């Protein structure tokens, strides 16, 4: 994929903000897309 590892969700920010992805191991979030 695009720099992100597997381990992720497509959470939403404050509400409408963005679908910042969120990892569930490390619980960081981001704009790219993982695929392995």
């Amino acid at each position: 994929g695009s720099k992100l590892p597997p381990g992720w969700e497509k959470r939403m920010s404050r509400s409408s903000g963005r679908v910042y992805y969120f990892n569930h191991i490390t619980n960081a979030s981001q704009w790219e897309r993982p695929s392995g």
